[PDB]
């Protein structure tokens, strides 16, 4: 269940955040992963390899060139052969979550465009892009730290690339003491049933606490809301 | 108003995606942002620099190894004298949105605390992080490329990095005839005025169509409301 992922970029270098390093570097060596890169800048004909172009109406920004950006699109849609979606990162997009991240990984091969300047021409959203994603509402130079957050998302559904709604419980590690702060007796009792109640116990409690309106999405199973109930009644003493 | 940030990773060389390349490789080689980077595995004292370590109460993962972590911190820590702010990122944090970039910005100095494996030891967090801080709502192998967003996203409010709750408007550049489509009149009008109404217009309604919700949010001025209701009456035909 391989996947391939073709990226337009102007600064295709980047990508050795994710390609050569940990899991995701570990995925790539193996062939579970591959990323392919295109560079607009490789699809200018002027001396100068112009990869922007002025706004219409004005204004203090720039856009992504036309002419180069579309060359590279095309270039990777080929290269993908049939099948491939093309997602262009943007705060105007279909904000991810973890949801969406297991609906884009049933894609086999994916080309992310990765904008940069004020963004690129409103017509090639219409013409070239099938989907527009946000990885969340804020604002960033350039599509490049979203698509390798798509990208490093997406790897961990791919089968052999590792080894519920609720937010993560704690966790602990050596040494039994740390700062005068112990670990929770349950987690070294070995009883594995008491340990995996007190970890969902916990994930309900941190859920409800910190991002309950995550709670109000999800059916409860009668363990998780009995163990929901007696975290609330803890709570309140 | 530059702005330091120190980074504990066990992978530094990522953060060369943002400190090499682009607006933001521009701030740290102009000296308005320096980055810093500690990696855990040079604080380890046994022969195979061990970094990871086996969680309490078992289970299939392994967690950051105490030690070499907490050490890590404590050197950035002295590095940035008074004032630092330390961030753990990860899903159970509070969600970044631009208005958090801004409040983030506001920092002189930053220390961001990356993550790998199945986390870090809880107690670390109560003893050495001030705040975790979550990109969004999905799960990556790591923590360095929520570092490296939020690094960017700050990034933007450095002043001389660069050259209203809304999303934003369609933009277009040459040429004026795009696969048959071509750019809305009033974009070459050469009239300022309108040309502003138009892209504020665009910007209410493509927010109402995509993230209503953000409208909620906001306390539209007269004009605002104005533009939004010729917008929304044009939609219903
Ligand atoms: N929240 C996001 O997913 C996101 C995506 C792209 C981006 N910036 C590059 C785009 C903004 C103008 C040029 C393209 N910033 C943020
Ligand atoms: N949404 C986030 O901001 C985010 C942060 C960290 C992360 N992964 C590394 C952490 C997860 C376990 C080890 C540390 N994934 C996602």
């Amino acid at each position: 269940s391989h996947m391939w992922i073709g990226v337009i970029s102007l600064f295709p270098e980047m990508f050795k955040a994710i390609t050569e390093f940990g899991v995701t570097g570990r995925a790539v060596k193996h062939n579970l992963l591959k990323v392919e890169c295109w560079n607009p800048r490789d699809f200018t004909f002027d001396k100068h390899k112009t990869v922007d172009d002025r706004p219409y109406g004005g204004g203090p920004g720039m856009l992504m060139m036309v002419q180069p950006l579309r060359d590279a699109i095309h270039t990777a849609k080929a290269a993908a052969g049939e099948g491939a979606k093309v997602i262009y990162l943007s705060p105007q997009g279909r904000k991810l979550d973890q949801g969406g991240v297991t609906e884009l990984a049933q894609n086999q091969k994916l080309i992310l465009v990765c904008g940069r300047y004020e963004g690129i021409d409103e017509r090639l959203i219409q013409t070239e892009i099938d989907e527009e994603w946000s990885i969340g509402d804020y604002v960033l130079t350039g599509g490049e730290l979203p698509a390798m957050t798509l990208i490093d998302a997406v790897a961990r559904f791919i089968p052999g690339v590792l080894g519920d709604g609720l937010l993560d419980c704690p966790h602990y590690t050596r040494p039994e003491v740390l700062e005068g702060l112990t670990v929770p007796p349950v987690l070294m009792s070995g009883h594995h049933e008491e340990i995996r109640k007190w970890r969902l116990k916990q994930s309900l409690q941190r859920t409800w606490l910190r991002r309950p309106e995550l709670l109000e999405g999800l059916a409860l199973t009668d363990e998780q809301r009995k163990l929901l109930k007696e975290a609330q009644a803890e709570h309140n003493s």
